[PDB]
């Protein structure tokens, strides 16, 4: 496969809680805003249930901030070509009913090219997919996943298998 993103399945990363948010996971930047007073737990988990490889990323939300992007996992770098249309696919599930996640892609200037907005995450693995086009002249973009929805308090959201593919 030819994918734009790096370590889309977390297989590069040792199992355990991630405390180095910026650099602890190859190909990703994790972020927690200061309005989140009970910070989430990001953990790379080795599990027989992983849809891809042996590992998944678990995001335990024990509270939230002011905006859903106050808890986020962003794939970076994402290597693309101007004008090209990509398919984004990822797998996600949650520990408990009722989770909400937005899957987004944008540039380093924070302009958003597209998203899946307030996706309904269930307790079973499901794929979430959309297309976007690089509408400007960027070659290195990013893919922010937003987890800080109030409905996720008391839940863990599991993601795996991010693939951003030409089309
Ligand atoms: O440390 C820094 C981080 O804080 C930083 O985080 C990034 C901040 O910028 C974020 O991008 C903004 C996200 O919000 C976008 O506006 C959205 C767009 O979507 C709107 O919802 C639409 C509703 O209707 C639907 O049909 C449609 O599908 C939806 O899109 C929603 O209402 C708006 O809030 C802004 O345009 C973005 O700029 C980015 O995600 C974060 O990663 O990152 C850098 C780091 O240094
Ligand atoms: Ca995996
Ligand atoms: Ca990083």
């Amino acid at each position: 496969m030819l994918v734009a993103n790096i370590n889309g399945g977390f297989e590069s990363t040792p199992a355990g809680v991630v405390t180095d948010l910026a650099e602890g996971v190859e190909g990703w930047d994790l972020n927690v805003g200061s309005s989140v007073t009970n910070p989430p737990v990001f953990e790379v988990l080795e599990t027989s249930d992983a849809p891809e490889g042996n590992k998944v990323l678990a995001v335990t939300v024990n509270g939230v901030g002011n905006n859903p992007f106050n808890i986020q996992a962003t794939a970076l770098p994402v290597n693309v070509r101007p004008g090209v249309t990509y398919t984004y696919t990822i797998r996600a599930r949650a520990e408990q009913d009722g989770a909400v996640v937005s899957f987004t892609v944008g540039n380093q200037s924070l302009d958003e090219y597209g998203r899946l907005h307030h996706q309904q995450i269930t307790t079973e693995w499901q794929p979430f997919t959309f297309e976007f086009t690089v509408s400007d002249q960027e070659t290195v973009i990013r893919a922010p996943i937003h987890f800080g929805y109030a409905a996720n308090v008391g839940n863990t959201i599991y993601i795996d298998g991010l693939a951003i593919v030409d089309l």
